[PDB]
């Protein structure tokens, strides 16, 4: 109930949103159906519209007026955007060269510089260069300050998880909006963008910008605008509120439009009639400039233009029908379009099985536009698992595609070209990013970015401490002009042993047989320096991995590679060497097929053990560093070693195999050299982090060698591809991968052709940034370079997409 007997005079958008069943002023009552019965009349005022002409100069105040043409309208704060443009012979903001801002030049009375945040649904990220020449704000905007060529939004590419990822920094996996539809099995409740429950604060995790701030005693905006409110109203009430009294003026203000997503449904991102929605946004970023700098503020507020996702061409005919492939579909529940959500219909079914829907759903039809998994062999890169919000099988959808569960859900529940949900790396989910202010740089454009990495730099730009979250503070540092955050590299945990020669070989009972027997102070002397780490500095280019938490291991050195061998899980946490563009790939040569050593620097209860393997029918083993790549037959021999083993089904070593073989040297041929860093990462819970000892749930058939959920690589060069990977003076150059173990390629429907039509293919789809191996892992790399430590977190942060040209 809502006594709307109460009165908004005096109180029209108010920031306080008051309590049941009083009603309410502020810019979110109509959606609450909560507003006075005067609101409409006494804040939404809409006479004579929202531009000033000739005629209206110097008017009497007329209250009833949307905005003032008055003298007094700039005193009150009301007057209408273009007032001093249509009475004062000033110019539009738009036709002002523009000038570096190099400090805030604010009013007095101001203790920072506001943020506002221009947020546009659906805003396309080839938007900003294809529509120039229709959006000459946002054009000036962008070409006067800080811009990305686009911005990386969430998965699923929808409205609510990008929207709340940017207010939180978090991954939707932890803020809990998975999806604009949901449903969580502990509340046994439904979030839908129609209804009441998507109210509850219970849906709603982590800390938003908003409750940042207030907590903080940073005033805030109301965010979020009933969607009946005009734009220009909008608008008019964020230059109110900033020409309130210091002690009540909010600090951070956000604009939403719902545009150009609403026409792009509709029209598809590129139909003619996209072209009014993109003019008709400018304009209003033109009302907010214009009215900025009537207030004298446009060289003092930080404004964000940020966009939640981008549009792909989708139309009706582009869908694939699950009941074309399942005998069982009535007993499903699919959340549908450009992602699959499927769950059991019903609880009390115990005949439903995951596995055989899985199954029924895998390489089915020639050109099937959509591939099956279960929720933790997504890739690692979307994380997109650790919520019960989110089914066990998930659909990835082909971008320009559509799941449904039946034919009558299409066409009996087309209209619409465009859609957006897709995979996050796809080009037309891209966004923009814009920054212009004080705080941001002068005309810089940097890389490509996530929208999880905002958050912090929200925060930073209204001095406040950003909540736990998902973003790497400093890795956006070279954004900013001031305010940056100067964070220090994570102290190291555990430090390592260095063992020596401990072992005789006879104490080995291990199973391993190589015929290594086959036998000079010259070479001798020199292969103990090897040991010794006599060839480290070629090999381990930029120090060795902290390693973050507390554990019992070793750095073992070898002519062609370096290792930090975990004691726990009975292999290498990290594998790291360098393959220069003149390496020679070798086979394993025929007498050391089956050849594995013991190593004399590990003792027997601390190593792997051959019998585990033989004994183990489902599981074989590969090599961390590949023999395929040693500097010399004699040194091909360190590759064998049971330190340097371990477990891989032979599906994945079919994959494994070739990577290390055909692609590594490729890679070094391409970009001058290149240092890889391999190991294996244990993520069971599929939570995005390095699981504890106890939580593993597979071992190589009774043996404590625990089975790796995936396997890592980060293949690092110099950006400038003309010196060696080697001996590079300047900036670095990454790409990583971690790819899950799994004992089938049932993922890669071409598989049964040869690895060079379908392996690199696997390996792209599981693209990771170097910050997401080192959550799975407690591992901090890059920890000795010549760069400075935020451009080193942005290399942390970057990922190789393998998209053309935005
Ligand atoms: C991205 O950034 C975020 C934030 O930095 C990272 O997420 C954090 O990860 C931490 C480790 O997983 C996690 O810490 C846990 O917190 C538990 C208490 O949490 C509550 O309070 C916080 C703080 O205000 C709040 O934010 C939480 O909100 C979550 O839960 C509600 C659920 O309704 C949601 O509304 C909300 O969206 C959010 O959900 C997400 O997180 C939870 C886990 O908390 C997931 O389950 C959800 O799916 C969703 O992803 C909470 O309200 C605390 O109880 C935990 O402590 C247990 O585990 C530790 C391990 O060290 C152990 O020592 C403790 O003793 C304790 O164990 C006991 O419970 C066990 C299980 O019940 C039991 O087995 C034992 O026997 C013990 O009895 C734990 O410390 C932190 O909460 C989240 N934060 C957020 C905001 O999600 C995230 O990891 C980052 N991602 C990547 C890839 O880096
Ligand atoms: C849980 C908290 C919240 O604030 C919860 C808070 C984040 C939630 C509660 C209400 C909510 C679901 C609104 C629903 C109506 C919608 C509008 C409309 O349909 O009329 C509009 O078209 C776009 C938009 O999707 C919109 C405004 C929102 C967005 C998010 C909102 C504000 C805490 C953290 C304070
Ligand atoms: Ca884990
Ligand atoms: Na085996
Ligand atoms: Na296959
Ligand atoms: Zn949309």
């Amino acid at each position: 109930w809502t006594a709307t007997s109460g009165s908004c005079k005096g109180r029209c958008f108010e920031l306080q949103e008051v309590g049941p069943p009083d009603c309410r002023c502020d810019n979110l009552c109509k959606s609450y159906s909560s507003c006075c019965h005067d609101f409409d009349e006494l804040c939404l005022k809409t006479a004579r519209g929202w531009e000033c002409t000739k005629d209206r100069c110097g008017e009497v105040r007329n209250e009833e007026n949307a905005c003032h043409c008055s003298e007094d309208c700039l005193s009150r704060g009301d007057c209408c955007t273009n007032y001093q443009v249509v009475c004062k012979g000033e110019s539009h903001w738009v036709d002002d060269d523009c000038e570096e801002i190099k400090v805030p030049e604010c009013p007095a009375g101001f203790v920072r510089p506001p943020l506002i945040i221009f947020s546009v649904d659906g805003f396309r990220a080839s938007y900003m260069k294809k529509g120039s020449k229709v959006m000459p704000n946002i054009e000036k905007l962008r070409s006067c300050g800080t811009h990305a060529p686009y911005m990386r939004p969430v998965y699923p590419t929808k409205t609510f998880p990008n929207l709340y990822t940017l207010a939180t920094g978090l991954y939707p996996e932890s803020h809990g909006i998975v999806g604009n539809s949901m449903y969580d099995p502990v509340f046994d409740a439904s979030f839908h963008l129609r209804g009441r429950e998507k109210f509850n604060h219970r849906w709603w995790g982590g800390q938003p910008l908003w409750i940042t701030a207030t907590k903080q005693g940073v005033r805030a905006g109301t965010f979020f605008w009933s969607v009946s409110i005009p734009h220009e109203r909008r608008i008019l009430t964020i230059l109110q509120w900033l020409s309130l009294p210091d002690n009540e003026r909010p600090s951070v203000y956000a604009f939403y439009s719902e545009q150009p997503d609403f026409s792009g449904h509709k029209y598809g991102p590129f139909g003619p009639e996209m072209t009014n929605p993109l003019r008709e946004i400018d304009k209003t970023v033109g009302q907010l400039m214009d009215g900025l700098k009537q207030l004298r503020l446009h060289r003092c507020v930080n404004v964000i233009f940020v966009g939640d996702h981008g549009m792909e061409d989708v139309t009706c005919d582009r869908t694939e029908f699950l009941s074309n492939y399942l005998t069982n579909v009535d007993d499903i529940t699919l959340v549908p379009g450009t992602l699959g959500r499927i769950r059991a219909k019903s609880i009390n079914n115990s005949k439903y099985d995951p596995k055989t829907i899985i199954a029924a759903l895998t390489c089915k039809k020639p050109d099937q536009h959509f591939k099956p998994y279960m929720k933790q062999h997504l890739p690692k890169r979307l994380h997109y698992a650790n919520n019960r919000r989110i089914e066990d099988i998930h659909l990835l959808v082909d971008r320009r595609w559509h799941v449904a569960r039946k034919p009558l859900d299409v066409y009996k529940k087309c209209f619409f070209q465009g859609d957006h949900g897709f995979d996050n790396k796809v080009n037309s989910m891209q966004t923009v990013f814009v920054g212009y202010g004080p705080t941001f740089k002068y005309r810089t454009k940097v890389p490509p970015f996530e929208n999880i990495e905002l958050y912090n730099v929200m925060c930073d730009l209204l001095g406040l401490k950003p909540a736990p979250n998902n973003g790497t503070h400093g890795s956006l540092n070279h954004l900013l002009r001031t305010n940056t955050f100067r964070p220090t590299m994570p102290d190291e945990v555990s430090r390592p042993n260095y063992p020596g020669i401990m072992y005789l070989q006879s104490e080995f009972d291990l199973g391993c047989t190589c015929d290594d027997k086959v036998e000079n102070k010259l070479e001798e002397l020199n292969k103990r320096l090897h040991t010794k780490g006599s060839t480290k500095e070629r090999h381990l280019l930029y120090g060795r991995p902290a390693v973050l938490y507390r554990t019992s291991y070793d750095i073992l050195y070898h002519t062609d590679f370096e290792s930090g061998y975990s004691e726990i899980f009975l292999m290498p946490l990290w594998t790291s060497y360098t393959i220069s563009k003149q390496a020679e790939v070798s086979s394993i040569p025929e007498h050391l097929t089956n050849c594995v050593r013991p190593d004399v620097r590990v003792s027997p209860g601390f190593s792997q053990n051959c019998l585990a393997y033989k004994n183990d029918k489902q599981m074989s083993y590969g090599f961390l560093f590949p023999p395929y790549l040693s500097s010399s037959p004699e040194a091909k021999y360190d590759a064998f070693l049971v330190t340097n083993m371990v477990p891989m089904y032979p599906a994945f070593k079919r994959v494994w195999a070739y990577f290390q073989r055909v692609l590594v040297k490729k890679y070094a041929s391409e970009r001058n050299g290149v240092n890889v860093i391999s190991g294996p990462i244990f993520d069971y819970n599929y939570d995005g982090l390095r699981d504890t000892e106890d939580e593993i749930k597979q071992y190589v058939e009774g043996s404590s060698i625990p089975v790796p959920t995936h396997y890592y690589s980060i293949i690092t060069s110099c950006l400038d591809f003309t010196q060696p990977a080697d001996k590079c003076d300047g900036p670095l150059s990454v790409s990583s991968f971690i790819l899950p173990h799994r004992p089938d390629n049932d993922e890669s429907c071409n598989s049964s052709e040869d690895e060079s039509k379908w392996v690199e293919e696997l390996m792209k789809m599981h693209t990771a940034r170097v910050r997401d191996i080192e959550h799975l892992t407690g591992l901090d790399f890059y920890r000795k370079t010549s760069r400075s430590y935020s451009e080193i977190l942005t290399l942390k942060t970057y990922l190789h997409t393998y998209e053309s040209e935005i």
